[PDB]
């Protein structure tokens, strides 16, 4: 099969302007539907596919366990 070349191989970098809306929309909602995703894609002018991958991960990083409190 494939030796490696694993990861994202997307080469997509967002700017504060975009990260602001993307991160802002996540802090409020991280489980939006296609209809919603479009709102961001139309504003940032980015493909939902790109916003999805970003939102998906953001969730994984958010999940944490341990002696953490707050």
């Amino acid at each position: 099969g494939s030796s490696g070349s694993s990861g994202r191989s997307s080469r997509t970098r967002f700017t504060d302007y975009q990260l602001r809306v993307l991160q802002d929309f996540f802090d409020a909602n991280a489980y939006p539907k296609d209809d919603e995703f479009e709102q961001l894609s139309n504003l940032l002018n980015l493909p939902t596919r790109v916003i999805v991958v970003w939102f998906q991960n953001a969730r994984q990083k958010a999940r944490k366990s341990g002696p953490s409190s707050g």
